[PDB]
């Protein structure tokens, strides 16, 4: 009943987000029609939009304008999707397929896949700088754009993916290195949802900052724990380092920490709690 | 004296730029050894890099802080370098050699080339945001970064390179289309040198703005004319297939002449840039 109301809040965020991306793409001057077509193809591959959903939900918690959350969600989804297209390339993960359809470089060509990835990374910065300027002071525009580029660059995602491709091949890798790799590759951009939202206000409570930072950290880690779990149950991963009921144990523990950090917000977090329960339920076998 | 006073000014600007890049690179947390190794391999070479110099020389003309200039020029080279690494890949221009040495994917692998390119693009923006913020008002920081990201993205460089690959294969390309493709691919980024420099000041005069913009448009165009002139004559569709030898030679000359005359508002203050322009012109003249 209130499960029904909460799922609809999430669904309305998803549909709002996807509509906003269409409008945004249409508003950009793109002299090469192949870039426009491949961008659309890439951006609409059936992604679950978890990074936008988190931006809206965490943004609701601290009452930022949904117009602002529209910009931030778009930026992150563009960044995330650029990385997917590049990761799919033959030189990296070499994925012929993404979900149902062929992957970007198969539906178009490799050059187009590379260039589109390059363009979406830039577009995400363009979108923040041009559309956050009328809604927010310039120092706030700088601060949140900083967060994205810190997390996505050589200090984060770029190093993390490099290490994902090189290190995981051999069996010299420790749990500590695996955790570090995943924190850089996925963990930091998941964090960036919460950091970019927090950087919309001047002075947020330190208890609120810490609660969202705890949720972000532990949700980002546990997704990967869940991914490795599912991979093997439905060379070295979380499934190699932990056994069946041990990796299961880790899943529940990190979800509980994530759940507990939201107790501060009480009623206001019921939709985020509901999302967290669905995400946890992806492994309820 | 003055034929070597201004010549050494150009030499000193490369040295300053390379030294600023090293310091910058050695400060960022780069958790992957492959990344910091390939970054350093790609970013440092012999000879001079034209975009940072143009930033320095245009920045001098309107007397902006040289600390600011270091940052803008670094971000520009990082953006330029990322694009070269990506264009060098087998999916695109397929270059085994960048200049004289093996390209980034040949010295390392294609994944490292893609990723380092990806990280350089992000770094250029990081450098702009963190380093300009104690020096300039936040509004200017935003507008400076806007210029680079508009010129480098899908409305500019990315469409420019996509159309360079798909359309130039055909020989049905007009002079009009060829001029548009090169403006999107390189023209806008070269123009960004002058435009990012202009966004450092609050009340720049429109006669100054227009004088830089004219130099920028004609210089970015004529480099590509020179490139097409060079690798056909001295050592598909190009400027060298659409213009003949003598026509191209005059097109080179006229566009450089327009570029020279654009700086006469500055006068003797521009003598550094004029000598560089004449140096850039004469790598087409050495055939004659």
């Amino acid at each position: 009943n209130s499960t029904q109301m909460n799922k609809q809040v999430i669904d309305k965020y998803t549909q709002r987000h996807e509509l906003y991306l269409e409008q945004l793409l249409n508003e950009i001057i793109i002299p090469a029609p192949q870039i426009r077509s491949a961008l659309h193809y890439a951006l609409f591959s059936g992604g679950k939009r978890i990074r936008p959903i988190l931006v809206y939900l965490a943004g609701d918690l601290i009452d930022v304008d949904q117009g602002v959350l529209d910009i931030i969600a778009a930026a992150l989804e563009l960044t995330h999707c650029y990385s997917l297209i590049h990761d799919d390339l033959p030189a990296m993960d070499n994925d012929d397929l993404r979900r149902g359809k062929p992957s970007c470089h198969k539906a178009f060509d490799e050059a187009t896949a590379i260039l589109v990835g390059d363009g979406m990374q830039a577009l995400a910065i363009e979108v923040l700088l041009m559309r956050l300027s009328p809604l927010l002071p310039a120092a706030q525009v700088v601060a949140i754009t900083q967060v994205l580029v810190n997390a996505s660059g050589i200090s984060g995602m770029v190093s993390g993916q490099s290490l994902d491709l090189s290190e995981l091949a051999k069996s010299s890798v420790t749990e500590e290195q695996l955790r570090e790799i995943h924190l850089l590759k996925t963990g930091k951009l998941i964090l960036a949802c919460f950091e970019m939202v927090l950087a919309a206000q001047h002075e947020v409570s330190e208890q609120i900052k810490s609660a969202l930072r705890t949720y972000g950290k532990h949700i980002g880690l546990v997704f990967q724990m869940q991914d490795d779990y599912l991979d093997l149950y439905a060379k070295t991963t979380f499934a190699t380092l932990f056994n069946k009921q041990q990796l299961e144990e880790e899943i529940a523990v990190h979800y509980q920490i994530a759940m507990d950090s939201l107790r501060l917000f009480g009623s206001k977090a019921a939709a985020l709690i509901e999302l967290t329960k669905q995400l946890q339920n992806r492994s309820n076998l």
